[PDB]
């Protein structure tokens, strides 16, 4: 059957807002280069991937309070203003990219594509939870960010894959457990949820995450590999006999509250309470309200985009 395309919007319009120029512009001047570049992207997709279900997720909380209660350096780099628990920080983010978030949603509820979104969780969480629950098709979900390599899946079926955006749309492939394995040295059988724990030892510096100091990739490759995840291998500094390294007990020994406090923030959440802006996540074959969409299409500066789009779901078998 056709997969279910899971894009994670945030990922895809930044990466929109540096892939295409920016003189690319509305009828008012404000520059649209974003809105053009995602909704071309979703009529690639629609055309190469042919789903009868695609949703847009969003991060109703980009930065979430539990977890920087946990990791307090948590995206903090990223940061313009915090803001008081209950509100999402406002995250640094270029001034003429905002009012395109607002105009590419507005055409997304306007055409009434799918977008779902989680109260307090990022779009990474929302990913994690609907890749989790899907039973029926198979899983893209469409992301540059490497974080949601951890979603992998072959069994139980159906099989999930990143559509992996960090050389752009025209050249990603579909990455499986196979493909973080081989790329990353994390156990086959356990490969996506692998890839999370050497990420929290390692460090993220893109999400403000030290890791444990002294564990580098290829360490916590080669623990993983002999040890097999990282609660075995925290079990194994912990018992004074095992054959890990006196160098290696001390780092993780000392590192053992970062540890547990980063397993939480590190890995995506799966039963967030996701809620959808549409009945059901089936891609919708013509706009919902087609005159507002012309209305602002025009207005946006987009409208040889939006039928573009419409053409692409017409060839939809
Ligand atoms: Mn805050
Ligand atoms: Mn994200
Ligand atoms: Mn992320």
């Amino acid at each position: 059957t056709a997969p279910i395309l899971l894009l994670d919007g945030a990922s895809m319009w930044f990466r929109s807002y540096f892939g295409v120029p920016s003189s690319i512009k509305a009828p008012d001047g404000r520059p649209v280069n974003a809105v053009r570049g995602f909704i071309d992207a979703i009529s690639t997709l629609v055309t190469r991937e042919k789903p009868r279900r695609l949703v847009v997720c969003r991060d109703d909380d980009w930065r979430p309070q539990w977890r920087v209660d946990l990791i307090p350096s948590y995206k903090a780099h990223r940061v313009a203003e915090p803001e008081p628990d209950g509100v999402p920080d406002i995250e640094e983010v270029p001034d003429d990219l905002t009012p395109q978030v607002n105009m590419i949603l507005e055409l997304l509820d306007a055409f009434g594509i799918p977008t779902a979104g989680a109260a307090g969780f990022e779009a990474d969480d929302v990913l994690g939870t609907l890749s989790a629950r899907e039973e029926r098709d198979p899983v893209v979900v469409v992301s540059g960010d490497r974080d949601l390599l951890q979603l992998v899946r072959d069994e139980p079926a159906p099989q999930v894959r990143v559509l992996y955006l960090g050389r752009g749309l025209a050249k990603a492939t579909k990455w499986g457990p196979a493909e973080v394995a081989e790329q990353y040295g994390v156990p086959l059988d356990r490969a996506g949820t692998a890839y999370a724990e050497l990420a929290l030892l390692r460090g993220d510096p893109s999400n403000g995450l030290p890791g444990v100091a002294g564990i580098g990739e290829k360490t916590a490759a080669s623990l993983l590999a002999k040890h097999g995840s990282l609660q075995n291998i925290l079990d194994a500094a912990h018992d004074p006999k095992s054959g890990l390294s006196k160098a290696h007990r001390t780092k993780l020994l000392g590192a053992v509250d970062y540890i547990a406090a980063a397993e939480t923030v590190v890995r995506v959440a799966t039963d967030a309470p996701v809620t959808f802006s549409t009945p059901t996540d089936t891609l919708p074959l013509a706009a919902g309200d087609p005159a507002r969409v012309a209305e602002l299409a025009a207005a946006y500066g987009v409208s040889s985009s939006i039928s573009r789009l419409q053409t692409a779901l017409d060839q939809l078998p």
